[PDB]
């Protein structure tokens, strides 16, 4: 059985990641910032202006790259919010979601249509050469990542229920586009957030799949966990040996007796597993 480690009940809880021997994730509908201490159990939150869509931790502990719905901002606790850049207009109502950073310190977070029907959104990596837009007319981005290698990029297609794979060369260049894994057997089941283990192996939040799912870097699926929430939204290695595999879920979107039958939902919960975890890295801005 899989163990709630923090009932914590967010909306829209996404973007966890592993960084300073703690748990960093969002609360995007909320607009929380959230950091939970595994071996104390205790836990902080920080309120945020805007709906809070990611987190990437800056080389030197100066602070995070966070997506606010206004712009790529720097988060400090003892700062707070800051503006860094305007990556798209105001106008499409688009927001940042999902996010990471590879083994060069490259920032890949992707965008979309906060209401969740455009294709506006758009797949953006930021380095110290500036904000490049690598792919675009994605309703609902979700999922980068890259393999251990560093030589094959995941993203995802939330609502085309798509996961594609991308040539990534050392330049940091996308190349050969193909498709990954399509998910067709479940209508109301879509990928949601990804990541990939030491191994290679792609890790994948199921939205209303109850669980995430373990693909091999062929497209096989070997391992399948259930949560008792019915939207997962993505999973996160931990823990002192990165065999702790947290996931983050959402409320967001279920009827009131889905909620009573799993009142849970939208806790971060913890599993351990066999094979490790990649290790969080930190974004260069110098
Ligand atoms: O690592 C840092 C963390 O400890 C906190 O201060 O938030 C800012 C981060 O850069
Ligand atoms: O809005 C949600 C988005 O934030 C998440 O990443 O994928 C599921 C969507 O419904
Ligand atoms: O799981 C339930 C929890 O969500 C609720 O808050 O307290 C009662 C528990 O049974
Ligand atoms: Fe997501």
């Amino acid at each position: 059985q899989v163990t709630c480690v923090w009932d914590l009940k967010a909306t829209l809880g996404e973007g966890p990641i592993w960084h300073g021997d703690t748990l960093w994730f969002v609360d995007i509908k909320q607009r929380k910032i959230h950091n939970y201490h595994p071996a104390t159990g205790e836990r902080f939150s920080f309120d945020a202006p805007d709906q809070v869509t990611f987190l990437a931790p800056i080389v030197g502990a100066t602070g995070f790259v966070v997506g606010l719905k206004t712009g790529i901002h720097r988060f400090h606790p003892a700062t707070g919010f800051s503006l860094l850049l305007e990556v798209e207009d105001a106008a499409l109502n688009n927001r940042p979601n999902d996010a990471t950073v590879d083994a060069q310190g490259r920032l890949w977070f992707g965008t979309m249509h906060d209401g969740e029907e455009n294709n506006s959104g758009s797949l953006y990596r930021m380095d110290l050469t500036g904000v490049a837009r690598m792919d675009r007319d994605i309703c609902i981005t979700n999922g980068p990542c890259v393999s251990p290698d560093g030589k094959t990029f995941y993203h995802t297609d939330t609502l085309e229920k798509t996961i594609y794979a991308f040539d990534l060369a050392e330049d940091g260049l996308l190349s050969n586009k193909r498709v990954f894994v399509q998910f067709a057997l479940g209508d109301d089941v879509y990928p949601d957030g990804s990541v990939v283990d030491s191994e290679g192996y792609l890790w994948t939040a199921l939205w209303g799949g109850f669980g995430a799912v373990r693909f091999s870097p062929q497209g096989d699926a070997v391992t399948r966990i259930e949560l008792p929430a019915p939207n997962v939204t993505k999973p996160c290695f931990g823990g002192p040996d990165l065999k702790t595999l947290y996931f983050t879920t959402a409320r967001k979107g279920l009827s009131d007796e889905t909620l009573a039958q799993y009142p849970l939902a939208g806790g971060v919960f913890a599993v351990p597993v066999d094979v490790a975890g990649q290790p969080q890295h930190e974004v260069r801005l110098v």
